[PDB]
């Protein structure tokens, strides 16, 4: 007969024994370096220049293009459930608006500045973040101003970007989040805010560690910002570029960032950990990108995972990795979930 | 007219300029701390006790239950393409085989030891790793031997586990990988190999940082190992448990691990980074789990991502985070892909 | 001891039994507040031998200071020493080096978590603990005096 | 009978044994990283513009508003008992003196500069520190010069502050201690002293880690400096702001601080510890604030604590946490106490 062999073993070493720490569900909570609270959540809004817009994108629930007359009905119950902050993206759909230097980016009649005024009026307690970039506003779809050869013009780009960011702050944004990844733009935006007497009022949340990759599909559909020719590989960081991420984090903090965003999130959790060391004195924010969000929905429909369950697992992972803030398309779900 | 405002900015600081490092595809390769090679890949095999088995699981291509008479046709072209290593999981389907102490785990007539002998005979250059646990062999589906109250019996479990691991080594496995997460099992397995005069021949690859969660669905279907009552939350680490992971890594290295596995992978990249510091002198291996693998397939079918593209992005992320080895169900694809 | 000083070995032997006995009764966690040298090792070994260590969180009062802030507690639990004081086992308030060593010790001996007590008046020891015991839960005790 | 159970235990490990270090009162002294000496104590004085003033505040013994003709009788026995240093705060009570730019702050006929000349004359061995801020001198009660919207004007404020600090030094203060918490003020004060040929004579003791909170009640009564509209939350650091404190400490040292103050003290002992690392090459000074001081008096009257006992416990805690200097309203008591 094959029988069950048992080796002779020595007494238990105390050093081996971890189990006393997580044998009960309250202890598995205790083990977290930080807990998931409502005020950590930042929800992206896509504002259309059609004020009556309410267009669903890629069949996902929490990616809609919304016009300003539709915003109050949409935000009211979200704010009702404890939503504390929004991140605005503009989607000017009117023809002839886009041009090679992104003129419409700070159009006072544009959806970002219209949305800022709407929200400061109707939801004065909401904390407003605006994305700062030109890709949603250039005819070529790139994040900066280009040389005739299609490459990025650093100085011209950061000059333009700094104005857009000051102009959003002037309009009433509490926070600017430059997502352009163009060398030295945070320095110029900070100097711009300082010269505008707005630096003491405006949080600069840099997308300091922002990676090129395959996970921005749906966003590009909703903000209609895809590059026209080529890609973002010479300004967004290469996925294998740990050393470049670390340097971009040190740079942006040195240049005035008050907080940093790591994006994408799940797929770059190790960079979050790297950021939690380099940028230990600053808030770190994870961006659960549209590709990551729709990947979870896809997996959950195919029965691979449970949506609420993997949502909590992924979002706790951000916090485990060092983030104390989260931009996520699942904010409406967590405003309900964290209640129970 | 709203016109394009440009702020006055200062000369470029050299410290701002990162772009010279990644403006060309060869440089984006250069920026990697380590490159993806074929010999880094470890492919899991599920061996059935039906020798003629070739049963597909959950419609995924690289999860099949295979019997030994079918293994040579299956491995030949894989090894042909440079496959260097396999990780064996047993799936005894014959009734009456499973019992409360996992007797069949080291059955010499069982599929793991049959597969080991087959492979040492027919593919003498393949490096063989066997998973070491009891969950595939207990009637209750838990990773260890249980107290009458259904909780894990540490001492009885590690005694059993150490025998199974020695017995696989005796059978010809080059490496044992204990996946049980039961306190102090690596010490007892190492002592067991030492007493068997096999420790100088056998790599111990601990699943030291192995997390409870929602990503093991498909595996459980293929190895038929789901717990019968309850779950693994009192031995697998809680997802938010960074401090416990760090301690489990120090412990397993102290107890004799030659290498460590972090599992799951993408969702725990920050623990990989933590491991790359604590276990800097040891090989780190990422386990791209069945849930993560099927999530990518799901996303790619729904059009959210490109399968080859997000596969490379995810697997480079492992290496970025500190891993120099990868267990992955996508090994057959990468054996072709890394050719081009 | 007959001289009124603490008997280490006899004390930790007694303490370890009490802690196992509470666990046996159904306590999920034991928190030894005695500050007697090596008691966590003996309590952990005790739980291990009782097949209870995988169920019982040991939350050591590892950095527990002698001082003026326990008045009201002593009134409620009626536990004031009869002769003398706790200065030879509770840590002296200026004893940062001893606190740091007591933290390393108790973690090494099996603590799953640590308590720093009192709290406000020892916030710097909390900070010291957050480094030494970075992989463990730290708990602050806002004492009756505070 | 329930009887006294005793478990069987192993021989004592040497690593367990700490008791040999503190079994005797001299050893409990030996265990201190530094001892409490008289010359570590700095006593605050509130000078009134009424030269005959001796007004008690909030019934506390060591908070009185004192005019210059009353200072010599008051300091003589204090200096007699070894008092080495004072920190001056001005309380101009004459109407029409306060204005929106704090003009009276450096009034040569004002109580701070009058007190400086008195003390340099009559107590030439006393080390004189003056608080540098505008809150005691502005009609609005804020620490800086304000924009029309009531927010702080950084540049105008630091310009004003730097003059006040030079002017105190010119008057004979040995040390200036800027308590304004306005961004970059130490740089401008240091540059100011340098340009005045006074930087080699003047210790800059920054209130670098100064927190907003509930513990300044009594001070505000004695120096009559409460803000008129709103509060100090946008310049004083938020109590939970560890990361901001750490950055403010690095900043102020970089900008020329010779020493730093952490305030309040007991409630921020961990920041003292953080400061003892960041600012390891500089003197750290703890400010036992009026709220902390009166809290101890309150507790001692209610019988919760013994005043002398908790005073020694709290003040040793400062030294334990890294401070080598203490500003405290209990200095007169310790000048007697440290004798016995
Ligand atoms: C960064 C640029 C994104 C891009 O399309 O390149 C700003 C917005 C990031 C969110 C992307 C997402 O949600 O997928
Ligand atoms: C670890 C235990 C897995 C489990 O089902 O709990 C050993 C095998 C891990 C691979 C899991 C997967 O591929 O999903
Ligand atoms: C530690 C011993 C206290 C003592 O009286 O020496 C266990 C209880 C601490 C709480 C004390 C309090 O709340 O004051
Ligand atoms: C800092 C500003 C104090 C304030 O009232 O905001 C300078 C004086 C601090 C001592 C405060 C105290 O003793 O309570
Ligand atoms: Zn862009
Ligand atoms: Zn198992
Ligand atoms: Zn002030």
């Amino acid at each position: 007969m094959h029988t069950a062999e048992f080796l002779e073993t020595e007494p238990t070493e105390i050093s081996s024994v971890l189990a006393g720490g997580y044998n009960h569900p309250l202890l598995r909570q205790w083990q977290s370096e930080r807990q998931l609270t409502k005020n950590m959540l930042i929800f992206p809004l896509f504002i259309s220049d059609n004020p009556d817009d309410f267009t669903e994108i890629d069949s996902l629930p929490n990616i809609n293009r919304i016009g300003v007359n539709r915003l109050k009905d949409y935000l009211k119950p979200l704010v009702a459930k404890g939503l504390r902050s929004v991140i605005l993206f503009g989607v000017p759909l009117i023809p002839g608006t886009k041009d090679p230097v992104g003129t419409a980016a700070d159009d006072p009649a544009g959806p970002v500045i219209q949305g800022i005024k709407f929200i400061r009026e109707y939801f004065p307690e909401l904390y407003i973040i605006c994305d700062v970039c030109l890709c949603e506003y250039t005819s070529h779809g790139h994040c900066g101003v280009l040389y005739d050869d299609g490459t990025i013009n650093r100085e011209r780009s950061v000059s333009r970007l700094a104005a857009v960011a000051v102009n959003y702050a002037k309009a009433g944004a509490h926070c600017v989040a430059p997502s352009d990844m163009i060398d030295g733009r945070i320095r110029d935006i900070k100097r711009g805010l300082i010269n505008a007497n707005l630096a003491h009022k405006t949080f600069v949340l840099s997308y300091a560690a922002k990676f090129s990759g395959n996970l921005y599909g749906p966003f590009r559909d909703a903000a209609c910002s895809a590059p026209s020719n080529g890609d973002r590989k010479c300004y967004q960081l290469p996925p294998a570029g740990r050393g470049l991420a670390r340097r971009a984090l040190e740079r942006d903090m040195s240049e005035g960032a008050d907080g940093i965003i790591v994006k994408p999130s799940t797929f770059y959790l190790d960079i979050m950990r790297d950021a939690s060391e380099i940028c230990k004195d600053l808030p770190i924010c994870a961006y659960h990108v549209s590709g990551e969000y729709a990947m979870l929905h896809a997996a959950a429909e195919k029965g691979v995972v449970d949506l609420k369950t993997i949502a909590f697992e992924s979002h706790q992972g951000f916090l485990r990795a060092g983030a104390r803030l989260i931009i996520t398309y699942l904010a409406p779900e967590f405003l309900d979930w964290l209640d129970e």
